[PDB]
């Protein structure tokens, strides 16, 4: 499956770059790479670091929306599949839902990813 693979292709190196900063283990890498629920702070912080690296997080620590989300979606998935259209909408709506509520980017990413999973 294409979206699972492309996500891993783009994020894997970024997650690896981020591991030391949050004292992540290999299992934490795998949690993030597999898009599993982020039920430890370390996993939450590792993904947040990697999403900052991929360009999803603004200077004021918010999740990008609208046009600013597009380069990230093109990097992670591209738009060969219609489900990515729906994912883009979900990511945009979820970003609007959680922005403002979580100064800490790990908490932001926890609540963001919960939203997108349940969307």
């Amino acid at each position: 499956n294409s979206s699972t693979q492309s996500y891993k292709d783009a994020m894997g190196p970024l997650v690896r770059e981020c591991m030391g900063s949050v004292s992540a283990t290999e299992d934490d890498f795998k949690t993030v790479l597999n898009r599993n629920p982020l039920e430890s702070r370390t996993a939450q912080c590792l993904l947040a670091c990697a999403l900052d690296k991929v360009g999803l997080i603004s200077p004021e620590g918010a999740i990008y929306t609208g046009d600013d989300l597009m380069p990230v979606m093109n990097r992670l998935y591209g738009f060969n599949d219609f489900k990515t259209v729906m994912k883009a909408k979900a990511v945009n709506d979820c970003a609007n839902q959680v922005n403002g509520a979580y100064p800490d980017r790990c908490d932001l990413i926890k609540n963001f990813t919960d939203c997108v999973r349940n969307s």
